[PDB]
């Protein structure tokens, strides 16, 4: 055992190295999407932008548990960061409606992460979730609603100036 | 065809797409060496801190080619980005000549990709691919090299003090 | 043959004649799709001025190839510069259009004037070519791309609002 | 008829075309001579750059008449910009001789265009031309002469310091 | 091998070698022309510091191309430094007609360098002639022919006051 | 005779020009001995830029010769610059070694110059010697035996992190 291992369920330790491959699955869903939208065909520059800061911000958050596994003497194993399940998104509407369903995935892989460190009685591990990543995940998903319903409203992508315009106001 | 495509092989565009995980690969491989020497039971920060600057390097590089491949007409293909070979480095030399020859394969692929930009007669592939990465893998290599060297000299990672002194000074 | 020349064979003077020319032709095309713009019955400012900007970026590009050829040692034998093929436009679509199929044919021609210079053995011609031209081209057909990719999907020409919104947000 | 034209004859605006082609013309030929003087076999920097000058000042003529064109409800018709007379010119003197009949000849343009102006009752039209044409061309033309008169006084171009001298103190 | 040789063939490793040691001759020469107009019987102390200019020049293009060396994994052989072909140059004419062909003669070298590499299919050598040394002897080469255009014209060396009033304007 | 020479003997003139000779060889020493710590398999960042500035100062004192040489109305004849004795040196200390060898080597060439001086009676050329070149080899030779005898001290070069802490501290 980790001379600084103190009260860390190997559960626990598990649970992190999977969170840390869904964090940066998240990260390459999000690179994709800035990819689409960079295209000469699609051409949406701020969605671009939105998308590949989600991607950096993504990438932090697996670093970050890379540093909680290590601070608390895990041990990180490293898995294969899994394709997009696509690479030609739709819209704009689209990308952000699948981006929600990923951060609401991504947040309940979290609340079961919690729930496993309550069952374990880990409470900085507690803690350190509902810090950093819960409150974060809640504010990421009322964004995407946010834009969701905008874009859904001004009538993309049927309406071919409503993602246009949301890129410039929302996204700009 | 893309609209904008013109004077670019099918090749190229596929050669891209897998130089585009190459680079991806690369930076996941540096983020894992980063991570090894963060372990208490390494514990050498420097160290961290230069892979995990790498790894962020090569993403940068990674994105750049997709930008390439939007601004050519190419289509960005993304997939799995393998996990490293391993997860247990051995000391920071290891990491460094791991390190090395993960470059000088990162070069050989660049080196194939100018060959077919060549036989192709795509200049501003060409171009492209001399201004911002053979000059940077020859600069990498050399420091990498530079990084064995001294280490090697040094007496690590049998002379304990070697990858630590190594470590506040090159690294530091 | 003048004191300077060195390398630079006939047949590369006359191609780089004839693309001087070509972008001066290029510059004079801008010049009048700025002048359509202008007009009261067209009233569209940053369509104008960003076809003016291009018009002056073509001038210089013209001279920086004169520029090239007193280098070299080649003397410049300069041509009438040609009318554009049309005086009245039809909208900022149209106009985008047109513009990105006149980029792809100066793109050509330098992609023919760097195989001459390649089949010459100028390396310094296609460095050149390479570094100022070809670069300045892929961007700028990728900027054309997306413009005209946005332009339809706002619905130009046929609704109103597409091109005056575009004129606002994308080119204001 | 366009909705903002208003004591607008049709000679005017023909004459106004016609104006617009002799400017590009004259903006042309300068761009010739600072071609002539950047020659390895010249070698006179600042007469470079005095002509160059001057074919960027009489672009901006003829685009302030394009100007001028659409606001007064005119249409642009351009025409082709016929090559200079000579591309080998002589010498810093010759070259300032050839300048000063350019220069009077354009004037002599825009002294029967002011005198139509006038015959059609115009008085837009005459106050365009006087305020920012004629009082220019008058300038030019003193300049020119004085230019010719101190190079024939100094000896060029059977001297040979004299277009040197004259290149550096004048011209610099 | 060098542990970072990669895709650097003997021949260009020999033939870098070489070009070291003709930078360096190119040094040594234009310090000679340095030093002569230093004497009490030439005096044209603008001439002196020009060549002394370009002897440091060189000498970093040297350096330069020692560094190369080195980065990718060839070893530098130093060779003999040959005297000037002449101690006693004869004028600032003389001296710029030397040193032009002198720079002609360093870029025949630097061309068949660049062939050399472009055969054996090394283009980071290719990149690195064309980006650094190319394209600075061709401006070298336009500057000195410029430099003995106006010298000639000027009536040097016979006309007296030629060289001085060169030193003084051009050189000064 | 110059017309500015004056108590400046034929001998002193020779001595000074073998002097210039010296120095410039002393320079190209220099020059080899920071080319070899640059490769990779010796990696001495200071070590190779403390050479390289020894060799830039000696390429002063050379010129600062030839600078005296034209001021006393002596004449420079220069001669080849010798390849340094090897192109592979062994180490740190090796280096500083030679390079102690050579600046006595040095020295002593001065001091017989200045006893020629002292012979012919040229206050002058004996103030000279001593203001510039006698107090600066003391220097030098007493800083080169001072890294000596640290090197020595230290172990190097069979310890092989005495060289590497040497180059970070003494000549970092």
């Amino acid at each position: 055992p980790s001379q600084v291992r103190q009260n860390y369920h190997q559960d626990a330790e598990a649970a992190i190295n999977r969170q840390i491959n869904l964090e940066l699955y998240a990260s390459y869903v999000y690179l994709s999407m800035s990819c689409y939208f960079d295209r000469d065909d699609v051409a949406l520059k701020n969605f671009a932008k939105y998308f590949l800061h989600q991607s950096h911000e993504e990438r932090e958050h697996a670093e970050k548990l890379m540093k909680l596994q290590n601070q608390r003497g895990g041990r990180i194993f490293l898995q294969d960061i899994k394709k997009p399940d696509r690479d030609d998104w739709e819209s704009g509407l689209n990308a952000m409606e699948c981006a929600l369903h990923l951060e609401k995935s991504v947040n309940q892989s979290l609340l079961e992460l919690h729930k496993l460190a309550t069952d374990k009685n880990d409470p900085h591990l507690c803690d350190f979730i509902e810090t950093y990543y819960l409150s974060e995940q809640v504010k990421s998903i009322k964004e995407l609603g946010d834009h969701v319903t905008n874009l859904r409203k001004m009538g993309a992508p049927e309406a071919g100036m409503a993602e246009y315009l949301f890129d410039k106001h929302t996204l700009g």
